[PDB]
């Protein structure tokens, strides 16, 4: 068991995941993603079927795969396993304290769990819409505080949904909506004030081990916050991993075979490490990963390295070639007032270099055919550049000649892209 394997397999989980959610298919992307991407030189695939490693976006992917995972789900960022009881669901729809409606299932029963994050850790007892009991430990106030907040809103009590003011209408990265429990999530998570405020607050029993947390989550030897009490100790975090036979839908969606969700997009955790061990990925849907800039260099890199395969297909049958995934990273970067309008210009462009049949450029061609990727309009065309915006900046290419972005030097035969080299011929 290699820690930098796995932290690396982290990292790259997330980053597929992450990006997959975006796609029209994401599990499609993701298992596209999967198979182009090799870490420590080891392709993924290989790395997953043998790596005991449970975390969020890693599950999804081995979820993907049809391996097997833990049983336990995620919520709130926190890994949930139940060690007590059972429930059962009846869905209702409850009014936020804005009078927003949200259809959820009230889990009725009562049940126990550990709640295990990476910063905290805690026993959540519960019953039907009411938090008994939760002992929390954690390495800061603001640790804990998180912790707290997820299982105030895992409880489903009353006053945390009347606690909701404003609207909710949190979306994920595709503008997809938030389930409502994610809604309440999202929340509370940006402010847990009037959450904490009315939760309400009782005497604790100055015992060994336990104290009490306030609502502006500072500690309190007399008195805490209805239900909770803070562990000193680290709470007892173990448990066997037991992995099970999931399913997984075209949203990234992973259910046990009861039907209940374990896992989505929305449970992988926003944060970004630096890998350990080389991470390497072939799909053009990485390219963006290491900025705008990046994304040209492995364009016309793309271009070079399968020429004799483009040049083929520029003549015979061009609108293959046109809609070809990978040149949609490249209109990314074109500005969307002219996406359709170069599209026209240099689709043109090529139509008199076939009709003319003695005009054919080479260098021309590899410098402008990711414009012709988007869906053309018609174009006014004499145009002395066209924008390409990085960061900030709109760094524009010209039609004729070089360029900032694009620098072919004649005599060595090798094109540079923003000061790095990409490919040659
Ligand atoms: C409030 N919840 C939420 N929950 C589980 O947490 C996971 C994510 O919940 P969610 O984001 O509301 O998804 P959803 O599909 O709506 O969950 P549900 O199964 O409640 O319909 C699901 O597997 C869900 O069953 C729970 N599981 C148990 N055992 N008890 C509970 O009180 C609750």
């Amino acid at each position: 068991r290699n820690d930098d394997v796995d932290q690396s397999l982290i990292i790259a989980a997330r980053n597929i995941v992450r990006r997959a959610t975006v796609s029209a298919d994401p599990l499609a992307s993701l298992l596209e993603m999967c198979h182009s991407t090799q870490i420590g030189g080891i392709r993924m695939v290989d790395i997953l079927r043998q790596n005991p490693t449970e975390e969020q976006a890693v599950d999804i992917c081995k979820a993907a795969m049809g391996l097997r995972i833990s049983s336990s789900f995620s919520f709130g960022g926190f890994t949930f396993k139940r060690t007590s009881g059972s429930s059962v669901k009846k869905e209702e729809e409850v009014l936020t304290g804005n009078l927003q409606t949200l259809k959820i299932r009230v889990h009725e029963g009562y049940e126990e769990f550990t709640m295990v994050g990476r910063r905290a850790t805690a026993i959540l007892r519960k019953a039907t819409r009411r938090l008994i009991q939760l002992i929390v430990s954690g390495r800061d106030q603001q640790s804990i505080a998180e912790a707290i907040i997820v299982a105030m809103v895992f409880s489903q009590e009353d006053c945390m949904i009347k606690a909701v003011r404003g609207d909710l209408n949190f979306v994920n990265r595709a503008n997809q909506r938030l389930n409502p429990m994610h809604q309440l999530l999202r929340h509370f998570q940006k402010d847990a004030k009037v959450l904490f405020q009315n939760w309400g607050i009782e005497p604790i029993d100055n015992v060994m081990g336990m104290i009490g947390i306030l609502p502006d989550m500072t500690p309190s030897t007399e008195m805490s916050l209805r239900g909770v009490r803070v562990s000193k100790m680290g709470v007892d975090e173990y448990s066997s991993t037991e992995r099970v036979v999931v399913s997984i839908d075209r949203f990234l969606r992973v259910r046990d075979q009861r039907g209940n969700v374990l896992l989505s997009p929305e449970e992988v955790s926003e944060t970004q490490g630096t890998e350990k061990l080389t991470i390497t990925y072939s799909s053009s849907m990485m390219w963006e990963i290491n900025g705008p800039e990046s994304v040209l260099v492995n364009t016309y890199q793309w271009i070079i390295r399968n020429w004799e395969t483009v040049k083929i297909q520029w003549s015979q049958d061009p609108t293959m070639l046109y809609n070809k995934m990978e040149f949609e990273p490249f209109q990314s970067l074109v500005p969307k007032a002219a996406r359709g309008q170069y599209s026209g210009f240099v689709r043109t462009l090529f139509q008199q270099m076939r009709d003319v049949l003695g005009t054919f450029d080479t260098v021309q061609i590899i410098k402008l055919l990711p414009f012709a990727a988007a869906p053309p309009k018609q174009s006014r065309m004499q145009f002395s550049s066209l924008t390409v915006n990085v960061r900030g900046s709109g760094m524009r290419i010209l039609v004729r000649g070089n360029s900032p972005v694009f620098n072919y030097n004649k005599a060595t035969k090798r094109l540079t892209v923003l000061g790095k080299d990409a490919g040659a011929l």
